[PDB]
């Protein structure tokens, strides 16, 4: 809302973005074939490959859809899909991960502004703690409620800024493009997010 | 001008698609080597598939951090020669390198960055592919010249350059040369196709 980027900027810093989340996974598996190579581990080093090829797979395959344009010809994405790539990435985040609500064709859209919203939900429990999604209301006015608790509670600092009409005190980078994003789509969407925070828990929602 | 126009919406899911698929591609390929050297058999042949795959994901990500994106005001030459290099010591064509070293506005760069990939393209057999920086810092010109078996300028980049609508939308394939041109725009740089039965000359200025 109180600024906007170039299609040149926002499409640079998303793939930014999405390139500093799969550096160290990438990393670790040359650092485990290097492991395997000096012998002595070799189950250690190849087990290594194997987690860390399962990280970046499952980053690259959540990326695909909440940033990208992957499950869909365009127009729709089954949530079916959208659940399945997101609960495979949260095997590599530190909150308790669940997903309620019925398998539903949605305006892509509205489905990668459901998928950005578990990115912050997740920013909003740095220690961890639990996630839950629920997907309410109908296919043509969907409610998305995402519901996080844990040690650390706090809305995140700059999605909280832009959330409010506040123009950022830095200029948006690659790791401010992800909110900035959240809100785009939900603009594009025509859909509201609400933040309810408490001392008990903090709730996205949008609809 | 461009023929179509994305969103910005539009050209940052395309965008993400494309780097997600290059580089999805040879992580896919770690994870059937590893699979395979579970089951035994060809120890051997899967961990070579795993070895040169783990090459290709780290040529390919660096290579993208670059050329796709934002990595502030001005870009190295040198690091687009480095990240370059190693992507194509992992792709058929012989490649080389010459011009001075020069900082240049961060789009210009990602402009030769991408024209290095349509003449990867034009060369589906391999050859050679040889870029040349001239020109000065304020007007710099990129040369990038292709041998091979197999001589053909991108259709889709031929079409789109040319002024022509496609038949069919941009999808995460075609929005490799529609962002090339788009850069050149925003740079203000011209880019020309000369190509000949002996080579394709791509330059841009
Ligand atoms: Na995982």
């Amino acid at each position: 809302l109180p600024v906007t980027l170039s299609a040149l900027d926002l499409g640079a810093l998303l793939c930014s973005r999405i390139c500093h989340d799969i550096i160290s996974p990438i990393g670790a598996i040359n650092n485990g074939l290097e492991l395997l190579e000096e012998g002595g581990a070799d189950e250690d080093a190849m087990a290594l490959i194997k987690s860390s090829a399962r990280n970046a797979s499952a980053r690259l395959q959540f990326a695909r859809i909440a940033f990208g344009a992957a499950g869909s010809a365009g127009v729709q994405i089954d949530t079916g899909d959208a659940q399945n790539v997101a609960t495979e990435y949260f095997r590599n985040e530190k909150p308790e991960f669940t997903w309620e609500g019925a398998r539903v064709l949605l305006p892509k859209n509205k489905v990668k502004l459901l998928l950005n919203m578990l990115l912050i939900g997740n920013g909003a429990i740095p220690r961890g703690g639990s996630l839950a999604v629920r997907l309410e209301g109908s296919d043509t006015d969907p409610r998305f409620v995402i519901t996080v608790k844990g040690r650390m509670l706090r809305v995140p600092p700059k999605f909280l800024e832009l959330h409010s009409g506040a123009a950022p005190e830095e200029p948006i980078d690659a790791h401010s493009v992800q909110p900035y994003y959240t809100l785009l789509l939900a603009e594009e969407a025509g859909m509201k997010i609400s933040i309810h925070a408490t001392a008990e828990d903090i709730v996205f929602s949008a609809e």
